[PDB]
């Protein structure tokens, strides 16, 4: 009599053992079952209410009190025996979940973690069951019939076999919500054999300790390592024997959850960015490339989640959109990506006052983005594949290390990551040292990254900071700036610390009472982007601080009275390109893991630029010479398309991929190679009649030349001194530098 | 002690007079503020922090108690008297908030009728002030000083005077956090003259009571005539004395606000949906008419909110999408607008059991939607423009009315507004009878439009109901139906009342005590779609049940024991089409009113279309020549576009709007007309090589074969005996009646 509880007909009576009992994730979960236990006479032999009933997850909690009260089990007792399991109300109780993060893996895991605790042997025994549903369905053109994959390998595998997959439709069925009305009658048309045993075996207990309670740091080591995929062998022991290990999936899906909610709140350390920062950035360049328009942020949130696979909801994206916007003192972004059009916060609420996103309006920082993330290696990069529809990409590789460059909070747990911006002009010496051969500490510098000898100096950005970088023991430290005024008996707060937000730091004095009995009232005067806080001491408590606070040789007895001091405290705790958590002991090794990711990118965006221009080469040289001959290979006798390809044919022009030459895309080489010369004559059928004329013709000849010029020129790059692309990189430095520069002369408006 | 308040300096002495108090809307009002009073010496005549303090707005709530606190002010003394005034701590208060709907008119009436209902002197004495915030700044290229409209009358005047506005930039601030940092620098330079007095006339009085307390039926009074822009006069008057009238204040901004807000739940009778739902519609329209491929719902709803200016949040537009194409028996929708792929909902849960949109995808119903929304007459609507960029229309005009066809429920905060469906063949006989000529009743109805004779019947719905609708006095009643089996002492319930979900259902009869007497245990073995519910009786308690419910001969003693008869209450409350609210005694009234706008615009459409497809004609026609004398005109020669364009000319050839001529779109007739001629040889120069190929003039002489046999078909539809485009209607019914007919067949899947 619990609720969303269905009884079976034949539960608690002499067919208990084979009744089950259905534990769906929630509403929808339940309509699913409830469905397919009502198919009636189109699924003769399928289940029904009879021996089957369904129960909702949705000691202390109360759901599992009403899971323990269903099945008639009892806490004390172990369930050793055979006669002593006949008691149970139920034969099996069997979790109807998705296969989704938050699926698969936190609520299996939950739910076999609390069977795993209080009564061992039933996973053994089998008690325990999963229904397994299909994860992903390909429907080919002309069959009715699917072909369905439990998980991701098999596709995998699938696809490689098919070869081309024009004809074939690939869906991702990551929820019991996704199934539509055929395929759940489907399902349980084959109802047996899709239920999955959890069984129990050495590894899984040591396992269950270390992802659920057990303390931590036994945690660490595992989720240091990123996430293996089940093998080929693995799955099929599990297709030919339904009995599913419980160390693999504590192992696959909790690992993949665990990981999952870390790189929520974790920046990859190649761009210092998350991955819902990633798809913001990514959308970004997209929704702005086409024209650089002012959008309002609500619209471009919509743009995110539509292009960019976004469903952390609206709240979470235009609370992210408009951090990333914000440019104040102490803000977390130095680089701003976007351009803040109306008030997006202040350095006084920490960010906490910006504008509703109706009128808030936000536009792309242009000048910053093409440069420091160029748009030419994009192309090169790996990508993020989800629900099989191309998502932002697994990492940036910009011009300079952003993971550096900006500021990092991750307050609520999230391995306690913390970052403090280093200088401009720190950063860009390492990276020009790196690069340039003239540069004389470029011998130094590479012989420094063997053994990390760290010959160069990084320090904290004092920029937008009005105070003190004093640097005692092995940490930094940020003074803010006061001034005393004897006459008037008043303390005048100029600067605070670096990331200290005004209306907090008020509220701290205030509510130190054995500061506060010296001051009466606290009034902040404070400007925009500028501190002036007014601080009124009592008549005689002029001296009270100076005899009370002892005068620290390290803070100040104002400084010490007002809390105008913070240590820097840096927690390098970033996340590896391929999964997985890395730990940083200096900024330095950070900038060092950096460089060969963007030194590999450079050397192999010649590459395929070499190629593909090669490709436009000998595509502009065929137009060119179309057009020469336009006039006596004159289209219009022809009748169709095929005749006049077949004439063209005849004459010798080469065929090629028209769209794959102009918009190569995400193509490799060895892709781009085999495709781009089997193409159809499109290329001088889809020429418009504008492009006959004579200075069409001399611009397309100048550009050939253009192009037989940069050919060359790309071939020496190739064959560079330090490595390939060296002498691009330090010119694209140089413009990142002009254009932060100019950002910063502006506030960061670029106007 | 008041949270979120600074202090003047002067604020209480001998200066009070001169201070004033700012009362920001919220903390992005607040920093507006700090930014403003905070200018130093770049605006050394604007305000400051001297004279002027700052209040947040965010008897028994706190901050009206707050701002009571910081103004010295007393409730019993009634400030007559200009030395009772003076003791006050600030000599006027200023309200700074947004221009949008919750902004003046909500937050701004609410302070009028909080002073109004206590100090009526004060407003008529001008304590209280408001902050005139410019609405419309238009931006021309090469000018840095903008020009600045306070109401949206001066810019739409503006525009009219201004003709072509390429130059101009036009961007809508309608809130305080849409400026930008030079723009609040300029708003304080003239702080002083766009500080705006509040007046008190006789009006006021009447207009306070109307909008804030007082009796009902006398608001209606005022919510069913629109909102009335303020005239140029008083425009004018406002702009020459910055003393704007409380009553015009209250009849502009407070009766949109309320407008607005009753416009959300309640929808329009000429397409029976909300501005929500109808940017949903359109935006689905947008979307899938491209390409119908199957789109995640929340992917959905950021295409919305970017395309459609979607700004209520995801959880209300994921709610709408789902409930726009959830379909089941008693479903709102008795017509999804879109085809629903996944588990969207159950009659069990009245359609609160959807699955999460991550996994639910949706997917336009494009046979249904083109049939009963036809994109040709799509752009011969009304638009909604909202902050300058098209929106979605203000109505859409369907063949059929979808404010009869639909089912409608809207909670108790305004007009009740519940809708019965009427029986499809009942509409459908109506309509044609109306258009058709040879039908018996054309004469008869068209003698009843003028009479309100409704000599046809309509009934309610009865599909996806295995019920009884019987008519007692003058309402409808839907009756379940239930089964008696003597031998095992169970009652069975087969079907539900019309419109009533199973849990809520279930749930009555539980709290019901004197009922639950007689039974013990209630259990729902209801299929998907279908209602099975086994009710247990006790041993004897048959009998009770006859000798205490009496056997009314309306409704059965079962039917009395278990609430399995519901009452269909119609409340026909719609919106009209230029604003206000619109009662209606009769579902034929809609059905008339609904009637003339479908007409209307068939006969609009024709004309726009017989226009359209002339000039077409004429740019084909052009095309053809140059075809057959592209050989003899070969444009190789001549050097650039203009030589060519000069030798086209010469040859006597039409400069045509290329882009206008091929896609009218929003493009009025006499618009047509003046645009249509005054073009370039784009349309000539544009033309691919497969274009001049011998299968190329053959279609496209054979389509100007088409349309000028259309554009004489077209002719003769205008002249037409009932109204022009009467024979077009009826063959648009006939596909709508075939589509929902095939959407019937299947659960509204088509495939």
């Amino acid at each position: 009599d619990v609720d969303k509880y269905t009884r079976a007909r034949n539960a608690g009576g002499k067919r208990a053992q084979d009744c089950m009992l259905l534990a769906a994730e929630g509403d929808s979960a339940l309509s699913l079952l409830r469905t397919g236990l009502t198919l009636g006479k189109s699924n003769p032999s399928g289940p029904s209410f009879d021996f089957c009933g369904m129960i909702s997850l949705g000691t202390n909690n109360k759901v599992l009190q009403g899971i323990v009260q269903v099945l008639g089990l009892d806490f004390n007792c172990h369930y050793k025996t055979q006669e002593e399991r006949a008691k149970l109300r139920y034969g099996c109780i069997v979790a109807c979940v998705d296969q989704d993060l938050d699926g698969c893996g936190k609520i299996l895991g939950l739910l076999l973690a609390y069977f795993h605790l209080f009564w061992p042997q039933l996973i053994i025994h089998g008690f325990v069951k999963r229904l397994l549903t299909p994860l992903i369905r390909v429907y080919e053109k002309g069959k009715t019939m699917p072909v369905e994959f439990y998980y991701e390998q098999e596709f995998d595998a699938w696809a490689k076999k098919q070869t081309s997959l024009v004809n074939h439709t690939v869906k991702y069925y990551k929820g019991l919500a996704a199934h539509d009305t055929h395929e759940v009658k489907s399902m349980f048309k084959h109802f047996d054999n899709m239920v999955y045993t959890f069984t129990l075996d050495d590894s899984a207990k040591e396992l269950f300790h270390i992802y659920f309670g057990g303390e931590s740091e036994l945690r660490k080591r595992e989720l240091c390592t990123g996430v293996v995929p089940l093998t080929e062998t693995q799955t099929q022991s599990i297709h030919s024997v339904r009995r599913i290990p419980c160390s693999l999936h504590l192992q696959v899906d909790t690992k993949a959850y665990k990981l999952d909610a870390i790189e929520r709140q974790i920046p990859n350390f190649l761009d210092g960015m998350t991955r819902a920062r990633r798809k913001i950035l990514a959308g970004g360049v997209k929704c702005f490339a086409s024209n650089n328009r002012e959008r309002k942020v609500f619209q471009f949130g919509g743009y995110v989640a539509d292009h960019m696979f976004y469903h952390h909801g609206d709240m979470s994206l235009n609370t992210s959109i408009i951090k990333a916007a914000q440019y104040y003192p102490g803000s977390s972004h130095l680089y701003p990506v976007f351009i803040g059009i109306g008030s997006f916060g202040s350095r006084h609420l920490g960010g906490k006052d910006a504008g509703s996103p109706r009128y808030i309006s936000v536009q792309l920082a242009s000048e910053f983005i093409k440069t420091m993330f160029p748009a030419e290696d994009s192309w090169l990069l790996p990508y993020v594949f989800e629900d099989g529809q191309r998502a932002e990409p697994e990492y940036y590789v910009p011009v300079l290390p952003l993971a550096i460059m900006e500021y990092g909070a991750n307050p609520s747990e999230g391995w306690k990551y913390t970052t403090w911006a280093r200088q401009l002009e720190d950063i860009l010496a390492l990276v020009r040292a790196y690069v340039d051969k003239d540069n004389p500490k470029h011998e130094l510098l590479h012989y420094a990254i063997k053994h990390k000898i760290t010959i160069l100096p990084l320090r904290p950005s004092n920029y937008n900071f009005k105070g003190h970088l004093k640097r005692f023991g092995q940490y930094y430290y940020s003074y803010g700036t006061y001034d005393i005024s004897e006459q008037r008996n008043i303390i005048t707060i100029t600067e605070l610390p670096l990331r200290v937000p005004t209306v907090a730091y008020i509220e701290s004095i205030k509510k130190s009472s054995n500061r506060m009995t010296f001051i009466e009232e606290i009034i902040d005067y404070s400007s925009s982007e500028t501190i002036e806080i007014l601080v009124k001491l009592k008549p005689n408590s002029l001296n009270r601080i100076v005899e009370e606070f002892k005068e620290t040789e390290e803070q100040d007895s104002i400084e010490n009275f007002l809390r105008l001091r913070n240590c820097l405290h840096s927690h390098l705790n970033f996340v590896k390109p391929k999964g997985g958590i890395i730990e940083f002991n200096s900024y330095y090794e950070i900038l060092y893991a950096w460089l060969p990711y963007r030194r590999e990118l450079y050397q192999k965006r010649l590459m395929r630029e070499h190629a593909v221009l090669k490709l436009r080469i000998i595509m502009e040289t065929a137009i060119v010479r179309y057009i020469n001959e336009s006039a006596e290979l004159n289209l219009s006798h022809y009748e169709d398309e095929k005749e006049a390809s077949r004439i063209l044919s005849e004459h010798g022009f080469p065929p090629l991929n028209h769209t794959l030459i102009i918009s190569p895309e995400f193509a490799s080489i060895e892709e781009l190679n085999q495709k781009a010369l089997q193409g159809c004559y499109t290329y001088i059928l889809s020429l418009q009649a504008r492009e006959l004329l004579i200075a069409a013709k001399t611009r397309r000849v100048e550009k050939i030349k253009k192009m037989q010029a940069r050919l060359d020129k790309v071939e020496q790059l190739l064959q560079e001194s330090p490595f390939p692309g060296a002498s691009v990189w330090l010119e694209e430095i140089d413009a990142v530098e002009k254009a932060i520069i100019k950002g910063r002369n502006t506030q960061w408006k670029f106007h």
